[PDB]
């Protein structure tokens, strides 16, 4: 099974804002008949906040195909990235209504070495040239995750390409008990859990080193034998997820 919106908690203006793209999916002639349609929106934030997950999301629930690349797929210099980028858009654009979700998209565009710069323009004038050719209503929403939006090319943010961002922060204390809670519904919690104490005792983490805490304390208190996952399971997983 796909991804949901009910999976995504701790952000819930990102999945309001992006709800226009499922809407733009599930049908995109009506929804050009009122009159602007998004091509790129950008997804900004640091890492496991939920930018994967609410880009695989938006897909389920429009129920259109996923498709994923990476922008750390040029960290090393190694093969042709416009080869990857044209064969990528043209499986997509087949699939029509379909989702790209372009992974550290900073990387793509980025300064380097001049040993690079040839590497480096024919990738990202791929992208440029696969976005700039999308007509009418194509079906194809990319979207783009970064931590550096400064370090974005100019080329990339301009009119017509991903000139539409969505903000996905790392979770407040109201956010972090709703992650917790979501996945607590998955574990026989315990008679002494307190979850707004984990919540409180966890500002800086990410839904997924939130997540990492319910499935390590339940772990934890299989290991030990024990009936429920207890308050100190949750002590013990919460110190193991946050010292890394
Ligand atoms: N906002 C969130 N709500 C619920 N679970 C989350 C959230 N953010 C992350 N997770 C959990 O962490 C996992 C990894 O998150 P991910 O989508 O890859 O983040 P990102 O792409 O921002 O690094 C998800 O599959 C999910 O289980």
């Amino acid at each position: 099974s796909n991804a949901r919106f009910s999976d995504v908690h701790g952000c819930d203006e990102a999945k309001e804002e992006l709800q226009e793209l499922v809407e733009f999916l599930r049908n995109p002639e009506k929804f050009s008949n009122l009159g602007k349609l998004p091509k790129g929106v950008l997804l900004v934030g640091p890492p496991g906040t939920g930018k994967t997950l609410l880009a695989r999301a938006v897909a389920g629930e429009a129920g259109v195909p996923f498709f994923y690349m990476s922008g750390s797929e040029f960290d090393e210099i190694v093969g042709v990235g416009a080869k990857r980028v044209r064969e990528l858009f043209n499986a997509a654009k087949a699939k029509a209504p379909s989702i790209v979700f372009i992974d550290e998209l900073d990387a793509i565009g980025g300064r380097r070495n001049s040993r690079d710069a040839t590497y480096v323009r024919q990738t990202l004038n791929q992208l440029l040239t696969e976005m700039d050719g999308f007509a009418q209503n194509s079906g194809v929403i990319i979207l783009g995750a970064t931590n550096f939006p400064e370090s974005l090319d100019k080329a990339l943010t301009r009119p017509g390409r991903f000139d539409r961002h969505v903000h996905v922060s790392l979770p407040d204390v109201r956010g972090r008990i709703a992650i917790l809670k979501h996945h607590a519904k998955k574990i026989k919690i315990g008679s002494d859990v307190n979850i707004a104490a984990i919540a409180a005792r966890t500002s800086g983490l990410s839904g997924a080193e939130l997540e990492n805490i319910v499935n390590q304390a339940a772990v934890h208190a299989s290991k030990e034998k024990a009936k429920a996952v207890m308050q100190a399971h949750f002590e013990w997983a919460k110190d193991k997820v946050i010292m890394g």
